This record gives structure tokens, C-alpha cells and sequence, in this order.
């Protein structure tokens, strides 16, 4: 496969900035979801799960085809709970029927991070919806019950190296795990709907205790009321990953700069951009626009 980026016919920066402004205004408004966490966390988890099916060996999966819209990917056990992020974005797709599904699912993630006080993420338009038979089979998304060796081997299929993997995993400060979705339960820190380096600081400063939860799965619990997954806890058990965790814990700006670069790379894997294509757009936040 080659997947060439094609701009939605006739659309420019200001059209996309209107879809972003509409996702951000609805984030402001539906602030009660999941005990007042808001939809920001499930929207960046939707943007990474539609991108994480990519396989570098044959160019299949990835964000291009917007295939989550199909039953097979939608009903994938690893995608339980993302139906909430889909339902949120659906009125917005009726308001802007011209934007592709992959472009909308991925911009939902960019909007959520920037509106949660994260770094600016450059975003590129051009994904094209593809047929139901291009939909990737289930089982390409990662297990939580595993170690640092599995994590490194997994992220190599998306050719993400160590620093990219540690920066990307910093998004687990956001939101929480839910027992009925994944068999895990609990938050990862205090500020779980503001984007900060808190995941790293909690992983270095809490007194973590291994326990089984109500689903019979193990997780790392702390006195404070926080939890970490086995794969999260892996980042301080591996010596290469641990020097990077310490770097981000001492420097949130370096974390922002590296998360920005890696999240964009994750959203654009498997897509060729012609050089006639527009440069990546930097969207303004509501606040920047006075809205
Ligand atoms: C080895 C990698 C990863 C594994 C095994 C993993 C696993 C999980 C699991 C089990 C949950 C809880 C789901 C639930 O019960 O609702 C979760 C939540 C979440 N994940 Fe990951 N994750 C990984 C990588 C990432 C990456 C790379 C991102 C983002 C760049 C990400 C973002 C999120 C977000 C934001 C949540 C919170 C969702 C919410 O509050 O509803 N994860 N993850």
C-alpha cells in the first residue's frame, strides 16, 4: 500500500480551524462526563487507537482510512469505552460533512491536548476514507499486563524508538482506567484533565504496591489513591526508559517538545504527503481567539 494524502476539496486553514473551534466548544460544554474529568482524555485515547493499528511492514492500518467507523474495528475488545468519544464527535461530523473520518478522529486528539493546556501539536490534513475491507483485523493494539521488553518490541512495529515511547506514555497522566472497559481501575495522579509531567513524577515519587484488583488483574497501587499499569511500571524497571522518565520529571518543557513531535509522528504514520500539500497547520486555542 501507498496512501497518498488528498486535501478535502477546496478547504483551507480557516475551515479546519472551525472544526477545531467546534470540538473545543463542546469540550467546554460537556464538562460533566466521567465524574467531571470531561471528554479530553477519551478523545486523545481515540486518536492513538485509530493510529496504533499501523504496521510498517505492509503499510496496513494507521489513521488514514478512518476504518474505526466499521463494525470490526469499532467492536474490537481493545477499543471498549471509545464509543463515548465517537458519540461526542458525531454531531460535529454532521455540522462539517466534508471532513474525512481519519482527519476528524485525529484532530479530536490534537484539540483535546491543546485545550488541556498541552503543547501545540502541528496537524496535517489529507486522510481519505477507505472501504470496509481495508479495516485491520483485531489484535494489533498492545496488552497492559506485560513488561518493558514487550513495550519496546511493540512500538518498533510503529517505528517509535525509546524516547518517543516514553514521551507518548506521558499521556497516561490524563483520565483513568475503568474496570468495565479494560479490567483495570483507577486514576494515575491528581491533575487528570490538565496536561503536565505528572505521570513521571508519580512514577518516581510514589510508594507503589503490587495488588490484584476486582477483575483479577495486577496493578501497581499507591497510598495516595493512584494506579499504574504493569506496562507503565515497566518504564522504571528498564534502565534506558528510566533515564528518560527522570529527564521529563525534571523538565516539563522538554517533555512537551518531545510529546509534540512524537504524537504528530504517530498520527501521520503510513501516509505519504506530496510536496504540493499544505505545510502542517498550528491551530489557535479558544483562549487565543477570545472565544
Ligand atoms: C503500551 C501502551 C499502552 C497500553 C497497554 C495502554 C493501555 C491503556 C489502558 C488499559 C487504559 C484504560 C482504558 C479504560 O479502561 O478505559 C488506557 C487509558 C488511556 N490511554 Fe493508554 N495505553 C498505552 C499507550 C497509550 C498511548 C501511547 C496514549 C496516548 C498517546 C495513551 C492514552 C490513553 C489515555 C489518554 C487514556 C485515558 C482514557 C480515559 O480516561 O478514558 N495510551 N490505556
Amino acid at each position: 500500500l501507498v496512501h497518498v494524502a488528498s486535501v478535502e476539496k477546496g478547504r483551507s486553514y480557516e475551515d479546519f480551524q472551525k472544526v477545531y473551534n467546534a470540538i473545543a466548544l463542546k469540550l467546554r460544554e460537556d464538562d460533566e462526563y466521567d465524574n467531571y474529568i470531561g471528554y479530553g482524555p477519551v478523545l486523545v485515547r481515540l486518536a492513538w487507537h485509530i493510529s496504533g493499528t499501523w504496521d510498517k511492514h505492509d503499510n496496513t492500518g494507521g489513521s488514514y482510512g478512518g476504518t474505526y467507523r466499521f463494525k470490526k474495528e469499532f467492536n474490537d475488545p481493545s477499543n471498549a469505552g471509545l464509543q463515548n468519544g465517537f458519540k461526542f464527535l458525531e454531531p460535529i461530523h454532521k455540522e462539517f460533512p466534508w471532513i474525512s473520518s481519519g482527519d476528524l478522529f485525529s484532530l479530536g486528539g490534537v484539540t483535546a491536548v491543546q485545550e488541556m493546556q498541552g503543547p501545540k501539536i502541528p496537524w496535517r490534513c489529507g486522510r481519505v476514507d477507505t472501504p470496509e475491507d481495508t479495516t485491520p483485523d483485531n489484535g494489533r493494539l498492545p496488552d497492559a499486563d506485560k513488561d518493558a521488553g514487550y513495550v519496546r518490541t511493540f512500538f518498533q512495529r510503529l517505528n517509535m524508538n525509546d524516547r518517543e515511547v516514553v514521551a507518548l506514555m506521558g499521556a497516561h497522566a490524563l483520565g483513568k482506567t475503568h474496570l468495565k472497559n479494560s479490567g483495570y481501575e483507577g486514576p494515575g495522579g491528581a491533575a487528570n484533565n490538565v496536561f503536565t509531567n505528572e505521570f513521571y513524577l508519580n512514577l518516581l515519587n510514589e510508594d507503589w504496591k503490587l495488588e490484584k484488583n476486582d477483575a483479577n488483574n495486577e496493578q501497581w497501587d499507591s497510598k495516595s489513591g493512584y494506579m499504574m499499569l504493569p506496562t507503565d511500571y515497566s518504564l522504571i524497571q528498564d534502565p534506558k526508559y528510566l533515564s528518560i522518565v527522570k529527564e521529563y520529571a525534571n523538565d516539563q518543557d522538554k517533555f512537551f517538545k518531545d510529546f509534540s513531535k512524537a504524537f504528530e509522528k504517530l498520527l501521520e504514520d503510513g501516509i505519504t504527503f506530496p510536496k504540493d500539500a499544505p505545510s502542517p497547520f498550528i491551530f489557535k486555542t479558544l483562549e487565543e481567539q477570545g472565544l
